């Protein structure tokens, strides 16, 4: 299709948007549920019971609700990420998904809808220890083999997210099946740092389930995507 995801955000197609109306997070920790291994991924969940939790502002229209949030790496801290800035790569990336509460009745039309989703992705980039991470990262021996969860509770997104909010922003895909055009992508400049061992973890889940043939993941991103002819607008000048 034409509108795609991931691409290669380049200092050259960047056009500054100054009608961008500032963009306001704010999420309930209280609405976290449960950690996972998706088979591809893993994911935080949350209760999405009709609450203030979600975003708005910036290139949204109206409110959107806190879904959920995964992770992409590789077998390796030089690459990882599914965007590029300018062809250079981070060792991860961090998606917060929103779906579009207003135009939609649920997520799983949203996902698929029009404009049913708002993405904020965040690079993130070995340096400092990162203490809101440690949470999830001492659960991940739990999960492991595919399909496999444990409970959670009390969590906020934001503090995976960086002080400046400087983003880029354009319309996008799914970056993994049924890849719908249906995401408002938001990516953040800043990128946020954790340690190589909170990374390491990540790499000793498995694309396999219990009782099968010990499949490694890694490299669970997507090849970048040409920006077409959609316009990449940044919220910075
Ligand atoms: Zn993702």
């Amino acid at each position: 299709g034409t509108r795609q995801s991931p691409i290669n955000i380049q200092w050259k197609d960047s056009v500054y948007d100054p009608q961008l109306a500032p963009l306001r997070v704010s999420y309930d920790a209280a609405s976290c549920r449960y950690l996972w291994n998706t088979g591809h991924a893993f994911q935080v969940e949350f209760d999405d019971s009709c609450e203030d939790s979600g975003i708005s502002g910036g290139p949204l229209g109206n409110h959107y609700r806190l879904k959920q949030f995964h992770f992409h790496w590789g077998a390796t801290d030089e690459w990882g990420s599914e965007h590029a800035v300018d062809g250079h790569t981070y060792p991860a990336e961090l998606h917060l998904v929103h779906w579009n509460s207003t135009k939609y009745e649920n997520y799983k039309k949203a996902s698929v809808g029009e404009n049913g989703l708002a993405v904020i992705g965040v690079f993130l980039k070995l340096g400092a220890h990162h203490q809101a991470l440690q949470k999830l990262v001492d659960v991940l021996p739990e999960v492991r083999h595919k399909d496999t969860q444990v409970a959670m509770g009390d969590f906020d997104p934001s503090c995976l997210m960086p002080a400046c909010r400087d983003y880029w922003t354009y319309p996008g895909s799914l970056t993994t099946p049924p890849l719908a055009e249906s995401v408002t992508w938001i990516v953040q400049k800043t990128p946020v740092e954790v340690s190589p061992s909170q990374l390491s973890m990540f790499r000793t889940l498995l694309f396999s389930g219990r009782g099968e043939e010990e499949d490694v993941m890694v490299n669970n991103y997507r090849p970048l995507q040409p920006l077409r002819d959609r316009k990449l607008r940044s919220s910075f000048r």
